[PDB]
């Protein structure tokens, strides 16, 4: 799996221990090894959402397999707790598009997963 | 609706005010709400296109409907006649992935459309 | 076709030719003219893979057609060949995910490639 998170909320907002946090709480969410998972935050963007400048985030979880109408719940309702208690982001100010990727569509390591 | 542009026109040549045009003429192309835009731009980029470091763009725009033949070809006439107006970026040097999302791979506030 | 590159690695050890290789290799292994071929290379990123912030990569690989088991089983062996020797970063801490974009979704100079 691989979590990205783009904000506007500053640099220093971003928690130490983030990183770690977002890979653990996923391993538990989707059941992968965190070992296969990857989590990427970029802070001090340049974004609106509605027209206004306070604090938002735009973020994407692509995963193959485990990705489904309740599963996404789940996730979403995870993933907005952590950025509304450790960024300060309102849950109504995050979009997570989520992605179920074919195993064949997902390169690692000189091939892909199929 | 999520609009992205990613683009090696430096910071200072994004006019101001360009998030808030952005965020009115999505609005009234996908006929969605201003309050449900998201738009993110990202100035100052290490990219390249046809091998040239002229100015370019890669941008995305993912929406829950409202992604077709006839409304895309609408949707790259005005993002590219926005960005060669405001970032004075050729459309030939200008790519727009365009993505239809299903309401249940969209989460927002603690939970997901659909 | 498009290719990004996000990664941890600083921008000073991003070498100046890296996106002009990344467009000439791109064009050979796609088959189509380097003109088409678009790169980006995101450096300083703040992000783990596996729990680990040693050098690593989250990529994408968009393009209309020319993508499918066997080609991105052999585009992943040259896009972690380039990424190891230039950036440094070891094969097996590198995701590259493949889109195979319809023309239809595909935004250019004003229009889409439909
Ligand atoms: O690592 C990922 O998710 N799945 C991991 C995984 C777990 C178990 C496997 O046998 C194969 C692959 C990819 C990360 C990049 C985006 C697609 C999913
Ligand atoms: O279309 C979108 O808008 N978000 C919400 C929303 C509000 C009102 C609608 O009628 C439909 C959808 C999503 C934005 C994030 C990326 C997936 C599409």
């Amino acid at each position: 799996p691989m979590f990205i998170v783009n904000t506007n909320v500053p640099r220093a907002s971003v928690p130490d221990g983030f990183l770690s946090e977002l890979t653990q709480q996923l391993a538990q969410a989707t059941g992968k090894p965190p070992q296969y998972i990857a989590v990427h935050v970029v802070p001090d963007q340049l974004m609106a959402f509605g027209g206004s400048s306070e604090p938002c985030a735009l973020c994407s979880l692509h995963s193959i397999g485990k990705i489904g109408g309740a599963q996404n719940r789940s996730y979403s309702k995870l993933l907005c707790g952590l950025l509304a208690e450790r960024l300060r982001i309102s849950p109504d100010r995050v979009y997570i598009n989520y992605y179920d990727m074919n195993a064949a569509n997902v390169g690692w390591n000189n091939s892909t997963f199929a």
